[PDB]
């Protein structure tokens, strides 16, 4: 039985497009751009520094990808700059429906599961107003490897003392569904994008930046298990957990 | 001492927009973005196996990432269909100096280390007309891992007796260039997009999605350790190694 809904946090209850008005300000006219492309060699970095055995947290991570974007359109900004602007990160918005959802979970155990750093996920947490809605907010940071690595999985039975078995975890990432299948949690992927309706973008003449981002990063990945269950939106996981059990 | 040059394949030695054609060919229209995806998710889909533990060989990644490709299309071809489209990647064609540099550099040990599959690699090199340009032509496989996790680096010692120390990798792709680098090897990056010229295109109007790849992968990645060398073209090498040590 579910005993505890594991969350993922970039993307699944928090808006990674939601920084657009800050890279706006860091590049007029280029707002867009930078927020796919932080994004993305976000992403890229965790796995990579991963695999190459040279962890460094989110923080490195979510600033060396910032340098990267910023770089490709011609700027070099320093340090301080970089630290101030990469802030965005820790005030993604929720998703509209994500406290509502949290609050019709309980009594269930309710946690987090995210490549973000300690100090990332609780300002993160806590801008949203959600710190009560948790009963653990569980960093990768203790393993020193990024999703997909087993060993970030691995923390919640750690941290929660519930198997496996006994976990709904929560990912709009592809990648991450994949990882927790593969550990062997029950998962739930949440779907933003309809198949159909990229299909017909990525048709429809010119294709633009947000569709590059949406192609690359909003469909479940062919190497990777299927999810157990797919839901269009996070509040929709009570009434799965319902007729699910 | 130099005694060895080792060579990434893909995007190094061989153009991997060269299956454009054959890509168009098969579905008109969207060649120009399915070559771009298609590579992009077979990059990702080669760190995350290989991140999640679950290795398979980069014929069933090429499968995998090409699937996914034409499946943000709509379509969905049957693993026959896959297996023979996926052979474009078993054609790529040399950049056109590759050859020459090669022969430059005949006093040393000439070699590839490919995330390349043992059969892709020999049909890549001999289709190319370059199988006699290389001492050793190596592929991660027996390692059941994929770049940029040293075990691959780990293989140039096990096949040709030198030590990280006398070895030259050469590569344009940046986790590449920093993966070699963290393993203890000197390295030629090869840049053949101008930080400049990109610079420029990402603001001369609306971004084209061909732009998009650019500025995702034709780049020095920030977290890594810069290359030793970056030169415009491979056949720059003999000439940086002679004037070298
Ligand atoms: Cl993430
Ligand atoms: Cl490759």
């Amino acid at each position: 039985m579910i005993k505890a809904v594991v969350f993922d946090a970039y993307g699944t209850l928090f808006d990674v497009q939601s920084v657009a008005d800050a890279t706006e300000r860091a590049y007029p006219g280029r707002g867009e751009y930078i927020t796919q492309v932080w994004r993305q060699k976000q992403l890229e970095y965790s796995w990579l520094r991963a695999l190459m055995g040279r962890y460094a947290d989110f923080w490195s991570v979510t600033r060396e990808a910032l340098a990267y974007t910023l770089g490709t359109l011609g700027l070099e900004p320093d340090e301080s700059f970089l630290a101030d602007m990469a802030q965005a990160y820790n005030r993604l918005t929720p998703y509209p429906d994500a406290a509502q959802c949290l609050a019709e979970l309980a009594p269930l155990k309710r946690a987090i599961l995210s490549n973000g750093a300690p100090d990332m996920l609780q300002a993160l947490v806590a801008n949203a107003g959600l710190t009560d809605s948790f009963d653990a907010v569980i960093s990768v940071d203790a393993k020193r490897v990024f999703k997909p690595h087993p060993d970030s999985y691995a923390l919640v039975e750690e941290v929660l003392g519930v198997t496996p078995a006994e976990v709904l975890f929560v990912s709009s990432n592809g990648f991450d569904v994949g990882g927790a299948k593969n550990f062997g949690f029950s998962v739930a992927r949440v779907a933003r994008l309809s198949q159909e309706a990229l299909a017909r973008e990525l048709v429809s003449g010119t294709i633009a930046p947000l569709t590059m981002f949406k192609a690359l990063r909003m469909r479940e990945e062919t190497y990777a298990e299927a999810p157990d269950f797919v839901v269009p939106a996070l509040g929709d996981l009570p009434r799965l957990v319902r007729g699910m059990a």
